[PDB]
C-alpha cells in the first residue's frame, strides 16, 4: 500500500446543520484540511474539529482568473498527499456540484496511485427543491451553468424545470472581494425573453445561510429583469428558477406499448398529481381529496401489516457494529482489511450475526436484522 | 395562530453518514416520527434516536397501487399535525427528489395552516456525480423519471448528461414485495438506440447503500441492455448514467456581445466515448504553481476573527431546534441570556442581518458575499 489519501467532502448550504455525519468525522480524523467555505460560522465550526486547517479562499485576488486559483487550490492539496499524508478537501455545498478544483484534485491524485474519494453534500439544487416545493421528476429538470447556457447556446425545455447557477457573474472570468459588477446581465435576459416571453415569471432565489434567515423566493417577469432595483439584488450566491409554461401532450404509442391504456382509449387530459406547481402562470390547484383518495383514507381505520411486511428484529450490539461502521473511518478501515478478524473482535453477536458480518453481503446483513416470513420506490 | 408542525426530513443514500446534522437534530426533537428508509442499520439508528416512531413501509402491499399508499402517508403525518403535535417525516436521501407523498403532506399542512417546511438532503444523483467523477456543470444536467421521458417524449440533448431514475419499473403502477417483472424495459432501450446509437455507452449505477460496499458503476453499450443476463441486473436501486457523444460549438455572436476571445478543462470525462487525454500540467498551470512560493495573503482578504462564545451560539442555533425557536420569538431575550458576548456581539446577534453577524466574526481591512469556484 501507497501512503497518502486525498478525501473530499462538502458542508451543505445552511451553516453547520447541513454537513452531513459522515463529512464531519473524515474533517476530525484528517492529518491536514483545506476548506473554502463562505460564512463565518461554518468556518469557525470547522476550525474546532481539526488543528491544522489551510483556508483556501485566500488564493481568490482582484483581477485575478478564477482558473489559475484553481490550479493552485488542487496543488496545496495534492502536494500533502505525496508526503504520504490524509489530506482532506472540504467545499460548500455539494463539493463536486459547480467546483472545479475539486475534479482536479481528485484525478492527479488517482493518475499517481493514491486512494481518492469524493463524499457527496447538499448542494444549492437541493436546497431549491425543498424550499420551492418542487420535484425534479414532475416534469423534469434542466441544470446549468448561466454563462455556458449562452455561450454554447444550450437548448431550453419550456415544459420541464429549468435551474441556472451562476446569474450574478454572466461572462465574468475573474474575482472581486467586494462583488461583480454584472453589466452583461441584459443578455442572458434577452435570451429568457425570446424563450419565454416577457411576462413570463422567473424566480431569483436565495438559500438561507444562517439557521435563523428565510430564503429569498422573489417572482419576477422576465421583462421585470431590466430595473435597476431589481438587478443589483443579484449577487454570488443567486440561482434562477424558470417554471414550465406549458404540459406536454402524451404519446399514445407508447402508452399502448406499455399497456398503461387499451387500443381505443385516451388518457384523461384533465388530471394531474398534487399538488400543483406553485409557480407556474395561470394554473389551478389540484383536488388532495378525490373519490380513490377518500377510499384510501377509509382503509386506514381497518388497516394492519401485510403478511411479507419484514419487521426489523436486531440487537445491541448488532446495531451498535453497523452504527460504528458508518460513524468511525478507523473501525471502517480496519473491517475492510479483514472481515473474518473483524467479526471476531466484536463482543456479543450471535453466530448468525457474526457470519453475516464475516461475509458482508447485503442479503446476509438484512437476514440477521429482520424478521423474516431491495425495493423503495416512493416516486 | 396556530399549534401543530410538519418537518420533513431526509437520510441520505449510504447508512447512517449521510444523515446531515440537522435531520438528526429535528428526528430527536420531535413528539412523533413517521419512517420510510430502505436498510435496516438506517431504521435501527432512528429508532435510539425517538421513542414515538412509525414505520410508513407497512403501508405498501402485494398489487397495491403505490398511489393509495401516498395518501395513506401523508395522512397518517396530518393526522397528528391537526392534534398539535411537532411531527417529522423521515424519507431517505432527499425527501423531496423522486418521492411523491412528502409534497402532498406539506401541502395540505400549508393550506390548512400549520408550519410546515422540507429539509434537504443527499440525493442518488448527489451520489452519482461524486462515485462517477461528473460536474453537472461541464455541459449541463437533464434529470428524468424513467416512464415519463417515454410517455411525454422528454427531449434528449446529446451534448449534456443525462440521469434516468426508476429504471427498474418503466410502466409499473403497483407495489410487489419480491421484486418487479420489468417486462417493458425493451420500450425504454428502443427509445436510447433511437437517440443516441447501439454502440453508446450506458453506465448502470447503484450508490453503495452499507458504509464498506463499492458502488456499481458498469459502462454497457445500448445494445448490451437486450441481453438477459444485463437486464435482470437493474433493479429498484438502479439509475441510468448516459454520457454526452459529442462538444457543443461555442456561439460567436453571444462571445462576441460578452466580449471574449474570438481548450479543455482537465480531467476530461471518462465515461464519454473516444474523448483523449488531457494534459494536467500545461505551461499555464505550472506558472500558476510556481507563485506559490512567494504568495500572500491579499490586501482585501478578511480573516476569520471572532471568540468562542459567539462561535459556541452560533452552532447552537445550528444544533439545537428549540434554542432556535427560542431566538426567532425573542432575538433580545436570547441575546441578553448568552453569557461572555462581547457589546458588538450581543447587538450583531439582537439584530440577526448577515452583515452585522459578518461584521462581528471577521476583521474588516481598509461586503462580499461570494464564492464562484465553477
Ligand atoms: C461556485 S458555485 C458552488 C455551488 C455549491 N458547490 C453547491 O453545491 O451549490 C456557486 C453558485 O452556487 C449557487 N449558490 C451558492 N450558494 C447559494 C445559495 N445560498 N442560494 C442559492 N444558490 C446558491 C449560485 O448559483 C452560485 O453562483
Ligand atoms: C422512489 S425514488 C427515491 C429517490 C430518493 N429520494 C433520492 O433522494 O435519491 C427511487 C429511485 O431512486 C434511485 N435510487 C435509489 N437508491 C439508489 C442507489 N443506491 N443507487 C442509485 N440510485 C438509487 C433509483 O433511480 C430508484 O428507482
Ligand atoms: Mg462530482
Ligand atoms: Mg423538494
Amino acid at each position: 500500500t501507497k501512503a497518502g489519501s486525498l478525501t473530499i467532502v462538502g458542508t451543505g448550504i445552511e451553516s453547520i446543520g447541513q454537513m452531513t455525519l459522515q463529512a464531519l468525522s473524515y474533517i476530525e480524523a484528517a492529518a491536514k484540511v483545506f476548506y473554502c467555505v463562505i460564512d463565518p460560522a461554518t468556518e469557525a465550526f470547522i476550525l474546532t474539529k481539526n488543528k491544522n486547517c489551510v483556508d483556501l479562499y485566500q488564493y481568490y485576488d482582484n483581477g485575478k482568473s478564477r482558473l489559475n486559483t484553481y490550479t493552485q487550490m488542487s496543488e496545496l492539496m495534492v502536494r500533502e498527499v505525496r508526503k504520504g499524508l490524509d489530506v482532506v478537501g472540504v467545499f460548500y455545498g455539494h463539493p463536486g456540484v459547480f467546483v472545479n478544483p475539486s475534479h482536479r484534485a481528485l484525478a492527479i491524485a488517482k493518475s499517481e496511485g493514491y486512494r481518492a474519494r469524493m463524499l457527496p453534500g447538499v448542494s444549492a439544487e437541493d436546497c431549491l427543491f425543498a424550499d420551492l416545493c418542487i420535484d425534479p421528476s414532475n416534469p423534469g429538470c434542466l441544470t446549468y451553468e448561466a454563462s455556458d447556457f449562452l455561450i454554447r447556446d444550450r437548448p431550453v425545455s419550456i415544459h420541464s424545470h429549468l435551474v441556472l447557477f451562476q446569474v450574478g457573474c454572466v461572462g465574468i472570468a475573474d474575482f472581486n472581494f467586494t462583488g461583480f459588477d454584472n453589466n452583461k446581465f441584459g443578455v442572458l435576459v434577452d435570451r429568457l425573453e425570446q424563450e419565454y416571453g416577457a411576462e413570463h415569471p422567473v424566480v431569483h432565489y436565495i438559500a438561507a445561510m444562517m439557521p435563523h434567515q428565510d430564503p429569498v423566493t422573489d417572482k419576477y417577469t422576465v421583462a421585470q429583469l431590466r430595473e435597476p432595483e431589481i438587478a443589483k439584488r443579484v449577487g454570488g450566491v443567486s440561482t434562477f428558477y424558470i417554471p414550465p409554461k406549458a404540459r406536454k401532450a402524451s404519446n399514445l404509442d407508447i402508452i399502448r406499448r406499455l399497456e398503461l391504456l387499451p387500443a381505443g382509449q385516451v388518457p384523461d387530459k384533465k388530471a394531474r398529481i398534487y399538488p400543483a406547481n406553485q409557480w407556474e402562470p395561470d394554473v389551478p390547484e389540484v383536488e388532495p381529496y378525490r373519490p380513490s383518495d377518500q377510499a384510501a383514507i377509509a382503509q386506514l381505520a381497518d388497516h394492519a401489516p401485510p403478511e411479507q411486511y419484514q419487521p426489523l428484529a436486531t440487537s445491541k450490539a448488532m446495531s451498535d457494529v453497523m452504527t460504528k461502521l458508518a460513524l468511525d473511518p478507523k473501525a471502517l478501515a480496519d473491517y475492510k482489511a479483514d472481515h473474518r478478524a473483524f467479526a471476531q473482535s466484536v463482543p456479543d453477536l450471535t453466530p448468525q450475526e457474526r457470519a453475516a458480518l464475516e461475509l458482508g453481503d447485503s442479503w446476509a446483513i438484512r437476514c440477521a436484522m429482520k424478521n423474516m416470513p431491495v425495493i423503495g420506490v416512493i416516486g
